[PDB]
């Protein structure tokens, strides 16, 4: 597989190698630094000589920060991307993050147990028998602190979201309602006597992806029939919020849990030239 | 991928290859004395023949020392790497440290036991029956001494942070407060009866990043069209410190916790020529 | 990347490869009888043809021997290398060993236990109910005998050191205090009413690094521009040792614990010639 | 790197390959049969094309063998290299075994009860309230049987030794004396009552290195300027023992723990016929 | 490293190639089966253009049966290999099997606790305070059923054996001793009342290397200088067994435990013709 | 190592391959449907340029099919390979299965508590104080269902077996005798009260080799001096069984446990043509 | 091992390379939608210079469906390879399953405790001392839900089956008999209350090869002299199936447990042309 030529001057010999499958790579990225939004498009070509159609690869990645008495504190992240050009038959053919099942670990016990007792004091006997029996068994199982799924998948639309989960420490969500605490969620002491600002809770227990923001990875294949020279996509990122709120109802303290943001980016691609640029 | 030649004198011969992918490397370092502060920047150059684009990747690493009655120690590092050339469109299209979710080992478990006792005494019958039913659950994690947050990600600035934890025994915090005794943080012995310096705690179970400095390590990769020639990066190095004080009450020992330094380096890079140097 | 030569006689044909990274390899060492010191440093030279500058490796290794009623025993070891030629732009840009974060294992449990037991005697009716409630916690870690810290890092200096931190059996240190058996470190028993050099504990309990000397492993990477001829390098050693002391309190077997030496090394680096040797 | 040539006579062709690094090896025994001390030395030449100076690599190997009322039994073993060339540049750079620290684990728990009992006797109620309070902690680490401390390293000489550590069994050392049976190592039976010859403890319990002889393994590294013809390498070897001792106290049987072995030899290297013979 | 040859008759080419190592085998067996013994030599001689001397490489296997009111059994197994060619300059450098040094694993955990209890019954206190303190130890190992020692090496003679351990099932050895039961070794019933030959323990509990017999792996290295053309070699094996023997006592089922084979093997090894036979 | 020519006739070209080590196999079966005996040889033929005699290598497999109120259940399995060419200089060095040495795993613990309790009444004291002392030990180990034990080896002769060990549940072995139920091996329920076939036991829980034939890997290496043209191999295969017994003693249902089938199989070699066939 | 030729137009060049083993494979299906019986081979025959004969293997694959108050359900399957040409000297001599031997986990504990209270009352004494003695042990094993013994092997011949063997949850088997409830596999709750068809046990806790077909993967070996070219295979499937009922017994819900599906595949194949066909 390989082509050889030979020249007159001074014998120069130039060999080139015939190879199956040939890669580009392009990059582009955009922000909205008002909304703390960040987007790049890595896009991947694909020539090869036993395929039928055209292929490219569009990772994408970025970052959505997470803004933060009352406090304000992320609760929803959700992100999508839009093929535009349904008409010119350009197609989704792949996703890269999926569902997945779980795995739960199960474990039963039975027990039976007897005894006998022979007690001889001065002249005096007292017999006694004893019978137990019993049963258990054991639940195991991991959680992480932040759950991706995917929503939706079709020919133009991927869509994925992430949520909120649970606590490391004290396993609280946004539904626990104790009755006369309310919610304990990012609560440090029931009783400190200090001002509201001092009773928040240290900052390290809470998880990383409320203090700082994302990192989104999200990978999809397109493919198109010969010829075609360009193409739109549209990735939309939306982000939700909450507060919570904390105050004295006598001697306690109590508290309890009650905007969206977005935007759409916009990239183009051409095929013929291998080029990504923004728009 | 070979080129070759032949030669009159000798029949000299030389071969020479085409390859794909060639990198250059070149380093530059800097220091400020005075603070304990000094930083290095790598760079490596890639050409290659299938990218669009120019590409230059940008490590980082130095050293940030750390200053050592009343103690002062510190608590918050922060490093921060600004890109100075975006009207030339030089963009920061990737950064290497990012954020991670993690995970928790849960375990439930419920359990019956039943149990009767059959007691004959000298002609006195004693029956009696006993029934237990309980339940439980365990939750396990790891704890890092330091947790690194990436907080700031977009075309011109990226901005990393660390900060103090926990100690490794007796899993105090800078916000704990017991009544008599107040923080208890490096603190040896309640009653010892020895002059402060005497009271401190040993420093090997003090933390390494305490004791001595942090070793940083930053990547970020830049791009640019054909033809650029020129750039500025400017790193920004923070470091923040608090104190420990400890006292007598009575016949108790009892302790309580209560600037900034920063410094900017200058560097410039050379595309067409391969160099990076101070400025 | 082949050059190739024939020739008239006997059609002798003498090819040579043209490499890209080329070593050389160069070892001095030195010592000082008197105090148990010696020294040795390994240097590699490396041209490489896409580099901008000259690089050279200074790894160094050695032997600092520890000295052996009162028993003296070291306690602290200290090694610095320092960098002479400032002034000629030759730098020190990376240190190998580095400052690392501990990780710790926490877990946690709760449980809840009820229990019902009837007792019918003869005619005679006993009802108890009991209740239990129950929490606990488990902290794990891992403790090295020795513990290195990197202390300065800087253009010039690079200085490293270690220190004493524990026994293995009864986990004393330097500043525990009985108030009836002072420190029971390196004590075997309180009443053996044996010859104080008897009392002293078996020499295999004690740590590899009390016995027997520190072997240390550093390493330094050094750049100059081109044409560099020269460059001195400085190492120097200290070694803390401290005496413990044991005598009679009545019956009561009682102890205590209450110079410094150093040696600065020269050695002399010839950058063209690719040497190194000792001065 | 390949040297060819052509012959007239049957077109007779012979390549040659050059290489960078050739080492050459010769081996060397010897042997004392009155005091079961054999040793070898096994030498290898390293010509490197990069290197400034000639090495050669000096493994060591032999038999110790020990020897075996009253019991003669080993206790300590001592191996030591000299470099007796001093005069003529020859220098120890390197020897193999070092010195390391060890780990421990550690864990602490700490945990609380809390019961409450109702008791409804026939119109008697007896309320009982109980409280429980608990703290625990667990050292792990390993042991071995014996235990080998490099304690001399120089431009001329290298020392290492080995020494007897504990039992498998029972966990008794030459220090242990108990108030009435003194010490208990090899002792099967208190009071079994046959011949103290039959009294002793069965062999496989003890170690192998007091059974049989240790097997030494030690590398030592030697350098030399360029011309250097010959070299003398002395090698010393010293075992001590010491006597265990059992006898009748009335009805008990109870026991006492109360010469040293040496010899050098000679080795002559040949650097420039690469060989190594005894002397 | 090629020769090459052309040939007029067709143009015939035969390249060979110069190799470094070249290696020969040859192996030779002998039995006596009057005994039960076999022996299996196998020789490997090595030309190496980089050695000052010839070696060869002399592995050994064979099989030792093992021979079975009163039971025979053996119980220690004996091979020695002994150079007959010392005055030749024959010598023996190196012997495979060596002896090792175990590892134990130890743990130490101490323990507090405290508790409390309030009993209030009609109108009458009754106040109870305890504690408890408590600490334990743990000691692991691994216990092979056979072990094979080293007891000599020397230039002329490599010497190992084997002896018998302990059973698998209730820690027996040679040694114990029962005041009314004597030694429980092979007993399966203390009053199973059946014949003398049916009381005997099931075989497959007992050592595999007891009932069937032990098959031998040792290696010894010999070398001798340029132009050695015979050597002769000696294989000694010994066997030793002794007999149980088991008896009435009144009601009682009681025990007790109360020659040598040998033979020497001959074989002659030529250096020069690479050959291994039987003498 | 290649031979090459050349050929006038459209220049053809025919280069060959020169190889040390060249294998030839050949396979023969053979079977005896009445007793349900096969048995199948794999011969391979070693053609070395360095070895002295010529090697080959006997591989058997082959099925032997285990028979099955009273019901017949085997008991022990027998395979013995024959040499019979021994006149002629045909030698059998090795065989592959092989005795091992098994190992245990010890554990021992001692520990102590104390305590102490004081009981305050009304105006009643109670003090008590308790003391324990533990100590214990654990021995662990790996049981197979079937045993190999290798019983010959020799110059003609290599003799291996297999013999019934233990049940999985229950733990019985063929010589238990409880008083009243005999042998419960093979017995499902004491007192089900249903006809004798059906009281025996589920068929998964016997060992596949009880229910379903044994599948034998048996290899033998031969060698002969140059020349040798013919070897008859003999294979010998011996099966034992016996019978399980249940009938009633009154109401309760007890159990007792009170030929040998065998063939020679023939085959011959044949050296010089590579080939193996039955005879 | 390489044949070439030139040719005269255009100096076209072919090179062909001479293997030693070809292999050449062919698949064929077929299936009895009636019964749900579905079966494939795929033959491959291999080529091989140093063999005296000619091999194919057989691999065999297929789906045997499984057919689902009273509710069918299945218990046993079985498959049989049959070789109708024995008369023309093919041969079966391999077959890839086989019979194993399991594996077992066995530890024994024995321990001893020993306690001493003393108990000072006012003016009055209760000496008490206290003893125990322990002994335990545990088995461990782990138990498939289907088993596969093989049950034949011959020349013409190779048979194997499948069996039911436990329920995951429960422990019940086709045998068991509680006296009151009968057999209670596959049975919800006793007292539920609800219709027959209801009471059933989720599908899910069923074994999937009951819920869905056994998928066999087989494998057999035949060989044949020089020049056959035809051969018929014969394939057996057997499928076994029962029965479940469930009744009211007054308030009990009570069950009790009380044909055959075979057809026969046929196979040509054609050795010359390596080919597989129905027929």
């Amino acid at each position: 597989t390989i082509t050889r030529n030979k020249t007159s001057d001074g014998y120069t010999i130039i060999t080139q190698n015939d190879k199956q499958i040939i890669s580009y790579q392009s990059v582009d990225s955009s922000s909205k630094n008002e909304d703390g939004f960040t987007a790049s498009i890595d896009a991947r070509f694909i020539d090869d000589k036993y395929s039928s159609e055209m292929t490219t690869l569009i990772n994408l990645t970025g970052f959505m920060s997470s803004k933060k008495t009352a406090i304000n504190f992320p609760v929803r992240y959700s992100i999508s991307i839009l093929n535009e050009s349904i008409n010119e038959n350009v197609k989704i053919v792949d996703s890269i993050p999926k569902n997945t099942i779980s795995q739960k670990t199960v474990s039963n016990t039975m027990g039976y147990k007897i005894g006998g007792s022979i007690e001889i004091e001065e002249n005096k006997p007292k017999a006694s028998i004893e019978s137990e029996y019993a049963e258990s068994s054991t639940i195991e199982y991991v959680q992480p602190d932040f759950s991706t799924i995917q929503t939706d998948h079709s020919t133009s639309k991927a869509s994925w979201d992430t949520k909120f989960t649970e606590t490391t420490r004290g396993n609280y969500n946004l539904k626990s309602n104790n009755p006369v605490y309310g919610n304990e969620m990012f609560m440090y002491g029931r009783y400190t006597n200090v001002p509201a600002t001092e009773n928040i809770i240290p900052d390290y227990q809470m998880s990383k992806l409320i203090t700082g923001g994302l990192n989104p990875n999200m990978s999809v294949v397109l493919t198109a029939p010969n010829g075609t020279e360009e193409s739109i996509i549209k990735v939309k990122m939306e982000r939700e919020r909450n507060c919570y709120y904390l105050n004295w109802n006598g001697a306690n303290w109590v508290g309890q849990v009650y905007n969206v943001d977005s935007h759409i980016f916009t990239f183009k691609i051409n095929w013929l030239t291998h080029k990504v640029t923004a728009i």
